[PDB]
């Protein structure tokens, strides 16, 4: 035969994981595997199931986290480079693409076909959120905050969903934890939405208001534009995906200008005292009381 | 509660799968489907069953040719323009990534509980096969011939591969079709490798000598580096991407030169003579006399 | 004393209207000399302020012209080039602006108590007009027709209006004919818009279909959108901006699926129907029978 | 009827204005109000004419900021965005050249033929003035430093004589103020050009050195030019338009070396010894004394 | 030792000529070579020297191309890419300075003490010539014709009275050629400067219009842009350096309108017949009738 | 006669020496002059003949930063801008070339035939120095540790060479200098390989780490890339000529990790021993102490 097929070598799957293995290597806060930990406070996963899940959940993490920087054209990550200003942006979406099948075979190790059609609902959700925050973006249409949510849930949310809804189906218990962690991630992107504004610690991680550059249609940012149609400048400002800081810092400053900011710390508030009432819920109908999950929920809000 | 979860709307999949409804508009080839029609005078898998699969190699490789004229930054395809050029590189790349996940959901309709790892297997050496393509890219290091076909084998077999396996899974026969099919797709690929450079129909679908813009080591390309390296011009030519005509004429004239297209004639007779050998000792062996086979044999390598 | 105030002389008024005496060295359709020519067939304007009014048109929709090239960041312009690509566009902003006002100073010359208010009142609908389609472009939010035929009325109809209303203001009848050139005007630019579209003539002269690269909300681009608003490929490709002809014919072959160019002849129909039937109503009230202004009517409709 | 026409809306000249009430929200110096208040002691217009002329004044410095910022391509006004940056070029020059005509509309409120001459004559002038600083501009021309308070007479002297020359219109005096305050525009311009290259506060304001980056031959940018036309380094940066710091800061050394800033600082020492004597004179013939008027010529010249 | 010296290798040669083999390799006319070979009528200079002379000549030639088409920003040399838009910029540079000291090596080959004057007496004047042309482009300052003569004397006759100043060096008799061979290069630039302009021989090899794409101040361009000094359409279009076409053929129609072609022909129609009287004037004092001479010179002019 | 040639005037040198002389203001360490002085300790060239010397190095050495700025696309030299980024590469690159003949001029002044065939030489080895660090630079492709000292004893020992070899030809001892001197341009190019990423003195007169930006194969890069070929992060960043100070610190700090910096200083070490060696052995035959070498080696090892 003119064509002898080669085995995949070592050496190979290193360059194929190159841009992947950058970020995993980026210091994090890895607030996902305090999520799972939490929560098997309740599941009680064991340590053989539970520790395929963590790998499963922070390989999906960090494919999406090279995809959206791609996406969002981001200059930096963990306060470093972006994975493609380094390997171009071509291997860096391959590489994350891969490892989203890297981490479907992971889970096929679970053994429960339950599983496969978890993980396949859940990058379903997953791309339903982002192609609705592109679509807006690229429209120049700011959503309603209703729309936001929704969005939020599938693209934020649906990642811990599907955490939890592998432990879920790694567990006998029939209680339905998903309204709740589902509220969570919400509550963690609306936190993640002010925190790319206001925190001097998110300018040092991915510059100052990159959610402006980027011209995402944010929570606060949505709230401000809603809060005057007759004013076109910070919507305008979206559409220019400004780099440059004196655009940035006008931009911050309008915000302020239409109370963006209090009005989403306190609608963090009352999602915040929903979460701490749905876990009381629980609590109430035989689980047992869950310092974890509460000390989750403070962490998220500090609104450094 | 705040936050109420909506159902996913026709509107909203509608604007999941713009780019995605934007090629399947446009007029094709449909060669897989030629393909699978030919295997399945072979196999006969039931209609319902092949349906599901024609359906699923359908929705993948629309979806690869999004996600592969983004990382390839195309201008041309099928003759009209490239998704990301109407729609934008991010929701072309998630509208390509979302439909890997809807024809995984689709896989699951055949109900065969060895399909999710066959389609896992595909689309890990896809993209393996389309990593190391970047990387030899991207690294401006040309590969051997012998790698390029590894290469290939992983990229284009990698899909046909995938509808052969389902097929196979899902017939009572246990012939084993995968060495002949990869076989197929080498040439297939040799083949698009020279009609990109040599083709009136080609030069008008994607541009003329698009693998040169591309920057692309394609089995010619790589013959004509590899047959003088003291000649540095190809290669140089190459790293320069160039869209110029003038440029890329220069190129194709230096590679009638070196005398790579009578090489890659040469291979793919070779290739296509033991394909007709493999595809005669299986008929010898009890199946029957496949003309549809021998059809598209004759048809992918027509102007070679 | 240090400074001494200079004369401005005849060298620096050179350098002023360069830009300006290019345009009018190009060979134009001199479009509203026909139309100002025809209504004085009514108004009888004495010799010397019809050759004033005259002047101040052609001034004013010379410099119009020179402010819309850089505005749309056009190409061509009667198939030359461009007033901005050979003198910049600052001193083509600047000598359209001047000119704004030397135009001014040509309608005091007329010495009619009531011409300033016009010239006033017409300059800002211009304005208006521009500033609303730039609105709609910059915002990529499509217009509804009736809003369009609004903006159209100020932008193409206000100098229009222009002309005849300084006519009127030195004619010695009463009657009113605004509402008439309004609507001939609305008639010119829907004609236009379709010419940009689908004539060799205007594809010679301005480029092929030069309102999508300009990303124009033009009569048939804005019934297209509408007439199926899940398809968003055709606003899409408005916001790219594009200069590719392969995108440009793509757009056009989707706007013959809407069948939007039959839409704007039938509505070209029914308007000048309009004009007909007002034109009609005037010479059935007393003016004289007016060949010309039907043959305006027919020549700028005559390609619809 | 098909069309019916509709009145202008607030919504609408809400955004027509949108760049031009962005920048009248910055806080800036308000220099021409209190050059206005200070000629008043002498002319005593009454309020309600005053307040139409501070109106107009206000309106078109606005719109020429709109329109220079264009021009002359500036990234900051009054240490902000230039309205540009936020609602793009085209809306920012058709909303400044809107209020031009908005500002006519206003004159004509003073019900005063020679009102409308002059702001005819004025609009012409303040375009002559930028065209002859464009002209040199952009064919890389020096001119000399009379040649350049001859521009600088009609492009920044041209603004302040439209204001006194409407109080003029609108008082009984014959007093020919018009010398004096062109002089004092001359100052003005002088002044701005050597704060533009040494002020720690127009640093703050425009950026460093920005007349450099806009390619601007200022005052002492000529002088530094002609002192020693061997060396044509300073020329050649101005050619550059140079966004970066280093050069900057190497031309303003450059310029020092030439002794071009003692250069203007005893220039502008004549100027302000012409303008005191001016102003005696005026007084010695009827005036009374006019504290205010000195506080504005010693404001406008602290060279800070 | 730890750092041991290598010697230089036949590849490491291949790699620094990489540029300029690429050149050599283009069919060229070889037009030096015959105006030596015409020379060598009179000067009969032994072969082993004239062979010398002519390598000499050829790789400054080339080397020189490389340099020009760098600084010129050219895109086409002799109809094929320029070397350094396949090799970069960098080693097409490098590639031509390092030839000509490769060819001050080989002038050392004739051991004549006064060679290595005549070399860098040539190599001066090649650099002053060019250095003047990129003087007055750079500054947009267009020459007089006196100057451009001047400049082009050092440009394009410093190359040939290097040959022929080497070849006199070589020869027995005394006379002096180079007043000549100076006109003769005059000439050769003239005609070079017009049909770069007019023939579609130079818009096939160098592309329509190539001097005003590269902003030169030609022969034909400096007569049209002096010819009327208050239309500066051509010098403003020389500072665009228009790649467009629209621009470049408005700018050719211009040029006939001032009637520049017409005045370039009899321009070379009379250096023409300087250079035969001086050649007649070498002939009736001596030398043998040189008909190759008078070949040369009538096919440089052909075209005029 | 039509043409009349004129002299070259001290105004056209000024010009055509303009980015020449701008480089030569600008104040320098002047290493070169002080290895020239060490070594006239031992040789004793007279003044006049040393002072043409130092003449032609210091000339050559700022036409080859002319020219090495523009090929490496720098920014800052000497912490001031780049000659090009005031003057145009163009005039640039041809103001350095010049100089490179002038420089021959001068050294013919010292009427020896050697010092013609030894600059010939070194100009040879120069550019063949420059000519392999493109081509390793373009090719993306490391070079080996010895393949980088020969590369770099060519391109900076190439004018230590020039230098020290001109006084050997000038001096009658018979003692074979130029290994020595070879030696310490190695060491020199070593030392500025690693000032370039460590000394905040560089950052200064450079930028951070412009050898990054560059994509230059330097010494501590080419040891931290060979040291784990596993890892592409580098020569990945390498090829993007990052300008970010992000990627800068952070390949700067892979760099560390991979222990490349003690490497080179060890490198260092060895080399500074046997140029010790090498001096002491000179002087044991017949040299005497030599202070001035030995602080000229203390000055460049230094390891700020």
């Amino acid at each position: 035969s003119y064509y002898q097929r080669s085995d995949w070598t070592a050496d190979e799957e290193q360059i194929l994981l190159g841009p992947f293995d950058y970020l995993e290597s980026l210091p994090g806060k890895n607030m996902r595997s305090q999520l799972i930990q939490s929560f098997n406070t309740w599941l009680k996963v064991p340590t053989e199931s539970l520790d395929v899940i963590i790998k499963v959940i922070s390989m999906l993490h960090t494919a999406f986290l090279l995809i959206d920087d791609i996406q969002d054209q981001s200059i930096l990550r963990r306060g470093q480079p972006v994975a493609h200003s380094i390997f171009g942006t071509a291997q860096a979406m391959n590489s994350g693409n891969y490892v989203y099948f890297l981490a479907l075979r992971e889970v096929q190790k679970l053994q429960n076909p339950k599983a496969i059609s978890i993980y396949v609902d859940s990058l379903i959700d997953l791309h339903r959120g982002q192609g609705m925050e592109l679509f807006w973006r690229d429209s120049l249409m700011c959503p309603t905050e209703e729309q936001y949510l929704d969005m939020v849930a599938n693209k934020t949310g649906g990642l811990f969903c599907l955490a939890i809804q592998l432990m879920q189906a790694e567990a006998t218990i029939q209680v339905d934890f998903i309204p709740l962690v589902r509220l969570l991630g919400i509550i963690f992107q609306i936190c993640d939405d002010y925190l790319n504004l206001k925190s001097t610690a998110y300018t040092d991680n991915k510059g100052l208001c990159e959610d402006l550059t980027e011209g995402k249609f944010s929570f606060p940012i949505i709230h401000s534009i809603r809060s005057n149609p007759g004013n076109r400048q910070l919507i305008n400002i979206l559409k220019q995906k400004p780099r440059e800081d004196d655009i940035k810092r006008y931009a911050l400053s309008y915000m302020e200008s239409t109370n963006s900011f209090e009005y989403t710390r306190g609608v963090v508030r009352k999602l915040k005292t929903e979460a701490i009432d749905t876990i009381q819920g629980l609590e109430k109908h035989g689980l047992e009381e869950n310092i974890g999950i509460r000390k989750i929920l403070a962490r998220m809000s500090l609104e450094l």
